[PDB]
């Protein structure tokens, strides 16, 4: 969204420069619905970039969620 773009680039920010690819992916939108744990089953790709994928993808889908009610309760920002 808007303002999620921006949080979602701090985020990445966050991280060594090799990690941040896990990051970015960990935040891309879920049409399956899946958790974030499930998304990780099957990417290999490496444990330490397992949890970065996952803190990121916690991180952005607790950010959406408090984006959509607030959306909801008409205080959008």
């Amino acid at each position: 969204s808007v303002q999620l773009t921006e949080k979602r680039m701090d985020k990445v920010g966050k991280y060594p420069k090799e990690l941040r690819k896990c990051c970015e992916d960990g935040m891309r939108e879920n049409p399956m619905r899946f958790s974030c744990q499930r998304r990780t089953r099957f990417i290999s790709l490496g444990e330490a970039c397992k949890k970065v994928f996952l803190d990121c993808c916690n991180y952005i889908t607790e950010l959406r969620r408090q984006h959509a009610r607030a959306s909801h309760l008409g205080l959008a920002r």
